C-alpha cells in the first residue's frame, strides 16, 4: 500500500510510422514518493548522479523502475537524479525517448484528431500504489500553428485506471491487480500539405476524362482512353512513394479504383460505338445522349463515400 | 532431470521483412520451476530487479539464459524479475524484442495463412526437460479487423517436441538430445490493400490491349503499340518501389511476363499486315478473322495459372 | 553560487533532417570552474583518461554532467579529459556528437537565413551559476563557399540568459532557477542546386502551357490539354523524391497548386469553345480575343505570393 | 605449439550488399582444444554462463579471443559457453552474426557461382596452432530451391593454410607466421526474378524499334522516335531503384548503352531521309535496302558480348 | 618529451556519403614507444587481452587513447593487444572503423583525384612527441582494377607536422603544441558506370532536339516540343535517385540548365512562326534561315563549360 505520486513533462512528440503504428515520445518523468526518512548528510537533500545511482541499489534502495507497456524494446534512460530528502520523500526524474506504440485508427487519413496514449505501470508490484497522477505538458507547441504537424492540440487529460491479470501470478486474492497510469494526449494533425497537393489533382482528372466522349475519330478517341490509362497509373506511382505505407487503402486512394472503373466502364461505350450492331464506328443517337451522364454521373461518387 | 515449467505472452508481431525473411515479436517469457527451497527474509518473497540479478549470479543461482533459433542476433533483455519463492520456485519474466526468422513460403501471395514459428531452447543444458508449455496471447487483435494486417487470426497452438545432436558433444548415450519448444502462430494477411489497387489494373490492361487489331492505318496503330510496350514498362516500374521486394517473381507479375508475351505476339499479326506478302499494309480476311481471339484469347490465362 | 566559465568548439554542423526538425552537430565542450584546491602529485597538474573518470566519482568529485534541451536520445560521451589543476581549477572537455532539435521555420525555402540555437543547462543544479560563456568556432567553414550549403556563415553570437521553473521543484524562494547558457549561430544555405533546376522547369512550362489556345482543332488541342495534365503530376512527381519532407507545402510547390487551377480554368475556355452556344467547336472572336491574356495572365502570380 | 580443433556450425548466410560487397553470416564456432587438466567440482565437467565468464578471465584462463579478418567492426557475442572438462579439454561454442566482407567478382550477374570466404585467425598468437578444421553445415537449405536465393549449393570444402607477417613484430625468426582457419562455401543465385522481369524487355524493345524505318511521313516517324528516346530512359529509370547498386555497370545495362547507340545511328538514316541530297524527305531506294539490316543488324549483338 | 612510433594498417575504404562528407576506413593502428623496463613474467613478453587490458589501467599504466580530429562519434574499439616488452617497449595495435570527415571538393564529378586525409591525435598530451610515422597499406587493391571504385590508387604519402592551439590551455609557453600525424592516401574513382549512362543520354538528347525545326506543321510541331518539355523533367527525374545527392549541382547536371533554356528560347522562334506579324503561322525564309545554327549552336557548349 506504498503511495506514489507521478508527474510527467512532455518535450516532443514525433516520428510516427505507421507500418508499425508506432511514434516517438520525449520529456521527463518525475517520481514523488516518501519511503523511509533518513539523515541527509550537511543540510541540503542528497543528490546522486547516473552512475552513482549504482552505489545506492548495493544497499538496496527501493527505486522502482517504471515501465511501458506502448514501448517496443527499451527506452534510453539518458539522465537521472534522486532528490532524496531527509523526510524519506524521494523524487527521481529521468529524461526518456522511446518508440512507443499504439492503436490509431484511421477513419478519415487528412483530418484526424488521433489520441497518443502513453501510459506507464509498475512492472513488479501488485498493491504499490500510484496515487497522484499529474501531466505537466508545458512546451509552447500550438505557436508555430502552420509548422508542427501534430501538435495543433487541444487540453491534457490525464487519468488513473486499474487493471487485473489472473493468470499471471499465484496468489489470486486481491495482490494481483495492478495500478495502471494511462495519460492520453489529442493530436489533430496539420492538413496542409495532406489537401494541397493530394487530392487536388485527383477527383477532376476524372473530370479532365469526359472529353474522351465529345470525339468523332476513334484515331483521336483510342489514344486518349489510352493516355486516360497511363495516367492513371502515373498518379497511383506519384502516391506511396512520398507517404507512409499502409496495409489498408487511404480513402484518398479508395478513387483510384474508380479512376479505373469509370474508364473501364467507357471502355463498354467506345465498343459500343465499335460494336455499333448495325454500322460500323459512328456514334449513334444514344451516344449522343450520354455526353451529359459521362461528365455528371462521376463526380457525384465523392459525396457519398466519405 | 529438472523441470521447467514455460509460459509466453504475446503482445506485438510486426515488421515483416522477406529479403531477410525475419519478423519482430513482443511479450515476456516466463519460466516457473522449483530449484531449492531457501529463505525468503521477511514474509514476501524475494524479487529482485535488472541490474540486482548480477549480485546474484555471483553466488551461482542457475538461472538458465534460455536461447532462440529463429532469431538474427540477440534480442533485448529490457525489464526482468525473479519472484523467488521460499518453496523453491523461481518465476522469471522477460519482454523481449528479437528479430526473429523462419521459412515462410509465398504459394499465394495476397492470401497467405502464414505461421511464425517462434521457439525456445536451453542453450547449454542436455536433459534438464522443459514440461510444460503454456502460450498465453491475451492482447485484443481481432477486434481492428480493417486495421491489423497480419492479425486476423485463429488459434494459440503450442507444442513440446525433442530433438538430439550427435555431432555436438562427446558424450553420445542419452544427454546430448535437447527438449524443443516449438510455439506455432498463424496469420493471415489483411488483403485490402494488396487486392484493391495491386492486379485490378494488370488483369484489364491487356482487355485494353485488344484495340489495336480494330484500326486499319499504320500510323495510329504503331503509336498504340509503342503505347502498349510504354505503359507495361511503366507498371512493372509501379511495382516493386511499394513492395518489400524479393528473389522469387510474386504471382501478380507473373502476368507482366504475358504483358509481354502477347503484345510481343501482337507484333506478328501487325507485321502479318506488313509483310503481307501480296499487297501492301492493308489488313487481309484473316486478320479481320482474328478479331475475336484477340481480346478472348488472353483473359482466360488467368484462371489456370493459380 | 559556485561560478562556472564555460567554452564551446565547433567542428561540424550537418544532416538537417526536417520531419524530425532535427540536426547534428560536433565539436568540444570545455567547463573551467574552480572547485576545491588539492595536491597534484609530482608537478604536472592531474589528467585522467575516458573510464578512469570511473574511478575519481567514486570519491565524490562534483563533476556536473551538463544536458541539453534541443538534444533527442543523449549524445555520445566519445573523449574526455580532466584537467585537474592544484589550485581547484578544473578543465573539462568533451567530444559530443547529438542529434539535436530545434525550430526551424522556411518562411522562404531556398533562401533562409536559419539559426541553429545549440543550448547548455544545469540539469541537477539551481544556482551553481554559469559565469563565463564562450564560443569558440575556429574551423575554416567559408572558404569552400561552394561547397558548404549552411557554412556560408555570419558572426558567432553567444548569450546567458534565465529561466525559471516553480511546478518543478518543492523549494520556491529563489533555489528553482536555473542559469540557461543560449549559443546560437546563425546559417545561410547554398542555394545553387536549390534554384538552378527547381523552379526553373516550373515558372515556365505555364509559359509552355499557352500554345493550346493557338490551336483550331479539338483532335490536336485536346490531346496537348491532355499532356498539360500529365507534365504537372510528372513535375509533382519530381520533386519530393529529392527533397527532405515537409508537413507544409514548400514556396516551390505553391505553383502546383496554379498549374493545375490555371488549366482547370482553361477547360473552361475549351469547354466554351466546345458548348458554344450557336455552332459546333469553332473559336468565337471571343476566343480570338483571350488569346494575349491567357500567357500574360498567369506569369504575374509569382510576383505577389513571395 | 598448443593445438587447437575448431567447428564451424552455419545457421543463415544472407543480405548481400554490394556496395560495401558485405553478406552476413549466423552459426556457432566451437573450439575444442586441451589445456591443463584441473578438477571439476562434483562429476560433472564445468560449465559457465554469458557473464560468468568474465569470473574466469580474472584468475587468467586461456581463452583466445578468435578474430576475422573479412569482418567489417565487431560481430555480437551473443551467447556462450565453456565446457571446461577435467582432463583440459576445453570446449567454448558461439553465435556469431557479423557484416563479412570479401572480393565477389560480377563475372556473369545473373549466372554466378559465387564463394563466401569466411576465415578465422588467432589475434595475438604466432605458432599456437590450428591443427583440425571442421565445416558442419547441417541446416537444410537445398529443399527450399526456389525459394532460398544463393543457397542453391553444392559442397562444403574447409582448408588450413598458412600466413606470415614480417613488418609487424619485431621477432623475425619463425615466431611471426600466423596459421589460418579458409573455409571457403560456394553458393549459386536463384536467377529467377533476375531472369524473369530483367532482360525480357531489354533485348526485344530494339526487337520493337525497327518498326520506325517501315513508315513514309515525318509526322509519324519523328513522334516514335521520340517514343524510342523516351522509352530507354524510362526503363534505364526502371532499373537501379530495386537492384542493390554498383560503381561498375552490369551486364544487363551494358546495352542500354546499345538501346542508346542504335538509336543514335537511325538518326543518321532519318536525317538520311530529311538531308537526302536531291530531294525532300521521301525515303530513297538506298533507304528501302536497309529495311533488312535494320531488324537484324542489332539483335545479332547478343551473341558476341557474353 | 616522450616519443612515440606509429604505423597505420589499412584494410578498407568505403562507403563515401557526401551530404555528410564522410567515408568509412578499417585496418590497424600500432603503437610503439617505449616507456619504463619492467619484468615479463616467464620469458616470453606478456600480452593482454580485451577486457583484461581493463585491468591493467588500474594500477595506471601510460596507455595514451589516441583520438581522431576528422571522425564524427567514436570508432570501435574491436580488438585490442598490448605487447608489452621487458625493455619498456609497448606494442599497442587496434583494429579500427570509424565514419571519417573531411573536405572532398568536387572540381570534376565522374573524375577526380581525391584525397581521403586520415589523421591522428593525442587528445589530452601537449608534448609527448610522435616521432616515427610509417604508413604501411598492404593488401592487394589495384589488381581488382574495374571491380574497386576509388581503390585504382597512386602512393601511401604519410606526414608528420605540427599545430598549435592558443585557447585552450592556460600555460602559453611550449606546452600548447600538438604533434599532428596527418596520413594522406589519395584515391580515384573508377569511372565506369559515371560516365558509360551519365551523360550519354544528356549530351545528344539535344540532338535530337533540332528535328522540331525542320517541320511546317503547329500540330505536329507542338506536340513535339511538349515531348522535349516532358523527356528532360523525365531525364532529371533520373538523375538524383541513384545518386549520392548534393547541396550543389553535379557538373552533369550543369546541361539539365541548358536542356531548359535551349528550348526555352526555341519557344521564341516557334511563337516567331505562330506570331509572325504580316501572315499566320508558316515559316518564313528568316526561319528557314536558323537551320543550320540549331543543332550546331548547342552542341558547342559542352567544350567551354568544363
Amino acid at each position: 500500500p506504498v503511495d506514489v505520486s507521478v508527474s510527467i513533462f512532455i518535450n516532443k512528440i514525433y516520428g510516427v510510422n505507421t507500418l508499425e503504428q508506432t511514434y516517438k515520445v520525449d520529456g521527463y518523468i518525475v517520481a514523488q514518493w516518501t519511503g523511509k526518512p533518513r539523515k541527509t548528510p550537511g543540510d541540503k537533500p542528497l543528490i546522486v548522479e547516473n552512475t552513482q545511482i549504482e552505489r545506492w541499489i548495493n544497499n538496496g534502495l527501493w527505486v522502482p523502475a517504471l515501465e511501458f507497456i506502448n514501448v517496443v524494446g527499451s527506452p534510453d534512460t539518458g539522465n537521472k537524479r534522486l532528490m532524496l530528502f531527509p523526510d524519506g520523500r524521494v523524487i527521481y526524474n529521468a529524461r526518456f525517448l522511446g518508440s512507443f506504440s499504439n492503436d490509431m485508427d484511421f477513419r478519415l487519413f487528412p483530418f484526424d484528431r488521433q489520441q497518443f496514449v502513453l501510459e506507464l505501470e509498475p512492472f513488479s508490484y501488485n498493491n504499490q500504489q500510484l496515487r497522484f497522477s499529474d501531466i505537466q505538458v508545458y512546451t509552447e507547441n500550438i505557436d508555430n500553428e502552420e509548422i508542427d504537424e501534430w501538435w495543433i492540440r487541444g487540453k491534457a487529460s490525464t487519468h488513473i485506471s486499474d487493471i487485473r491479470y489472473d493468470h499471471l501470478s499465484s496468489v489470486q486474492p486481491n495482490q494481483n491487480e495492478f495500478s495502471r497510469i494511462t495519460v492520453r494526449i489529442d493530436a489533430v494533425r496539420n492538413p496542409s500539405y495532406y489537401l494541397w497537393s493530394f487530392i487536388l489533382p485527383l477527383g477532376l482528372i476524372i473530370a479532365a476524362s469526359w472529353s474522351v466522349f465529345w470525339l468523332e475519330s476513334f484515331s483521336e478517341r483510342l489514344q486518349t482512353s489510352f493516355t486516360l490509362m497511363l495516367t492513371v497509373v502515373a498518379y497511383a506511382f506519384y502516391t506511396s512513394n512520398i507517404l507512409p505505407r499502409l496495409p489498408y487503402t487511404t480513402v484518398i486512394d479508395q478513387m483510384i479504383i474508380a479512376g479505373y472503373g469509370s474508364i473501364f466502364a467507357a471502355i463498354l461505350l467506345i465498343i459500343f460505338a465499335h460494336h455499333r450492331q448495325a454500322n460500323g464506328v459512328e456514334d449513334d443517337l444514344l451516344i449522343q445522349r450520354c455526353r451529359l451522364a459521362f461528365p455528371l454521373g462521376f463526380l457525384a461518387i465523392g459525396c457519398v463515400l466519405v
